[PDB]
């Protein structure tokens, strides 16, 4: 009820994600890695207000306010052009991004932004583009965009774009530790390739047991099953992340893991109150930039 919702605008919330499970396979023909991941959408979201305008524009507040490009480099720019081309219209809209999702943090914030734009423009124009086509467009924009449309909890395969919804039969309570800087996703995938050239480090087991924990609604069962094969790459590049993980664990978290390609650390807690406690101890531990509490699963990109 603090969202920017001027008359004639359409405002869409799209959530950040954490990978509860991320197995990384072979580098494909197309230059991407085959993935098996369980995506999970959390209450740390971006809020995107789109309006008809005389030209395409982007403005950003919140996370990355100084920082995030507002020209063609922005994934929301690309999304606006793509959606407009799909519907046979010029991308004549102003896009305002109120960001809580960290920049370059492994929570797919730009992908949330791009997904929101698709949904917002469809509604703003009453363009009638069905969910399956919005999904195809999202897939063109990037691997994490379709999940940002989809929300909830989901098994991503292929590059991450092919989604099968899974049951997460509870509210799960999270603490996120935002890092001092960011990591470039391509560098983290390159780094896992490099770590596998050097040795044969351990791979995750099948997702079966983790999926069963999720379907049971059981955070304590789930915690030790969480895992992310990019975590070794992210900690290779940012060694300090081990201190962050150790601190959140020692603060009371059931489990900590790097989210995605990092450097955000995610901490699964047993209750809301437990996360209150863990987040406080962690902010005073001197190990990360800033801390958040969040819950999941939440809905995918949705008109507010
Ligand atoms: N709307 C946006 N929000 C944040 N970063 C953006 C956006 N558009 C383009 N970027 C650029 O993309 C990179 C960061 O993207 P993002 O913040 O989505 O990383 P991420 O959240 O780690 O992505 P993923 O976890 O899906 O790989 C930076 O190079 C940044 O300049
Ligand atoms: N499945 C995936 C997803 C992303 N990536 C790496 O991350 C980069 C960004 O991918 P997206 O644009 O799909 O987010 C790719 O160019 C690639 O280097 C990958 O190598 N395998
Ligand atoms: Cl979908």
């Amino acid at each position: 009820v603090s969202d920017w919702v001027p008359t004639g605008a359409v405002t869409v919330r799209a959530p950040g994600k954490v990978n509860l499970y991320l197995a990384v396979g072979d580098l494909r023909d197309d230059g991407y890695h085959e993935l098996t991941t369980v995506f999970h959408a959390v209450s740390l979201a971006d809020d995107v207000t789109v309006r008809d305008a005389d030209v395409l524009s982007i403005d950003v507040v919140g996370q990355g306010e100084g920082t995030v490009p507002t020209d063609e480099r922005n994934l929301a720019w690309q999304a606006a052009e793509l959606f407009a081309d799909h519907v046979g219209r010029a991308p004549d809209v102003s896009i305002f991004i109120n960001k809580d999702i960290p920049v370059a943090g492994g929570m797919a914030g730009g992908s949330a932004d791009a997904a929101a734009v698709l949904v917002a423009m469809n509604e703003l124009w009453h363009a009638g583009v069905p969910r399956r086509d919005l999904h195809h467009l999202a897939a063109q924009l990037g691997s994490d965009v379709p999940f940002a449309l989809h929300g909830g909890t989901a098994l991503g395969t292929g590059r991450g774009e092919q989604l099968a919804t899974v049951l997460a039969r509870n509210v799960f309570h999270w603490v996120f530790a935002f890092a001092d800087g960011g990591l470039a996703t391509p560098q983290v995938f390159k780094e896992i390739d490099r770590l596998r050239e050097n040795g044969d480090p351990p791979r995750l087991a099948e997702a079966d047991e983790l999926l069963g924990a999720l379907a049971a609604g059981d955070a304590r069962r789930l915690a030790p099953l969480l895992g992310n094969e990019l975590q070794a790459a992210a900690v290779s590049l940012n060694p300090e992340l081990r201190r962050t993980l150790r601190a959140g664990e020692s603060a009371g978290a059931l489990a900590g893991i790097v989210s995605g390609s990092g450097p955000t650390c995610a901490f699964l807690c047993t209750s809301a109150d437990d996360a209150v406690q863990v987040s406080a101890e962690l902010a005073g531990a001197g190990v990360c930039r800033t801390v958040r509490v969040a819950s999941g699963p939440v809905h995918g990109a949705q008109v507010i």
